[PDB]
């Protein structure tokens, strides 16, 4: 109805005939809102993101897309980089709009870093080019995710190798401004719980199964231990002829 991705009792294994890495998956992602998946290391957040994309085989349950999935803007936990220039890494087979390109660059704070080095927004990077630092690779992948005119945006820990200032500016200018104005569906896996007030929907995962759902107000009563743990980790209220 008003939700983007629906899973009812989904079972997903990475191996073809192994133990279910994801068990009893139930997910109700709102459309046009920010949904944040939180959990410990290796509890299946990236696996949940890829299971919604069909990258994992399904043992049981059903997956519904009300957007026939359609395109999804995805920023992997390991930042993927093409062999082309920075401009083509950000546009990624899209029409080049200078206004949108500069807006996404200012949202990711990529301008002063592309000012460095032999070329500006035209250096070949990845293979057949100069290597970039992990923050630059991650933010170029995030800029590619933010650039495309896609209603669904999947972000898998954009703040893995980012400091406080760049991650905060990325969170505000990208997620709360560049993605809210066009009402794109943003699913944001993160280990930074300081952005939990900015979450319309929250997914809690624990050992390959999903613990809770809803807003922080729902976490206030049903799961008091997890709510107090979130409070302690950071009252959690929302918001040539010679040649
Ligand atoms: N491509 C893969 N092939 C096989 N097993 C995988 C693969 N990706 C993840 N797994 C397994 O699935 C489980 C959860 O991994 P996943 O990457 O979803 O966790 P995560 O919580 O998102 O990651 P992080 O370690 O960054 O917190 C682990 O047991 C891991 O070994």
């Amino acid at each position: 109805d008003n939700f983007c991705v629906q899973i009812i009792g989904g079972f997903f294994t990475w191996t073809p005939d192994g133990i279910p890495t994801l068990s009893n998956i139930t997910i109700r992602i709102p459309r046009g809102q920010l949904t944040m998946i939180v959990g410990q290391v290796g509890c299946g957040k990236s696996s949940l993101l890829l299971a919604t994309l069909g990258e994992m085989q399904k043992v049981s349950g059903a997956v519904f897309w009300n957007s026939s999935r359609g395109p999804v803007a995805y920023a992997s936990q390991k930042p993927w980089l093409l062999n082309a220039t920075v401009e083509e890494n950000i546009t990624f087979e899209s029409p080049f709009n200078k206004q949108r390109y500069k807006m996404v660059i200012e949202a990711c704070s990529l301008q002063p870093d592309i000012d460095i080095l032999p070329h500006g927004d035209q250096t070949q990077i990845g293979e057949r080019g100069i290597n970039l630092s992990g923050g630059q690779r991650q933010r170029i992948s995030v800029a590619r995710a933010l650039y495309q005119q896609t209603n669904v945006v999947f972000l898998d820990d954009p703040f893995s190798a980012l400091d406080v200032h760049l991650s905060d500016h990325l969170m505000q200018a990208g997620i709360l401004e560049l993605l809210r104005d066009d009402k794109r569906t943003v699913v944001l896996v993160t280990h930074k719980l300081q952005y939990l007030p900015h979450a319309d929907w929250i997914i809690a995962m624990k050992d390959g199964t999903i613990q809770r759902e809803g807003t922080l107000k729902d976490f206030q009563r049903s799961e008091c231990q997890l709510f107090e743990h979130w409070k302690t980790l950071m009252e959690l209220e929302k918001e040539l002829s010679s040649v």
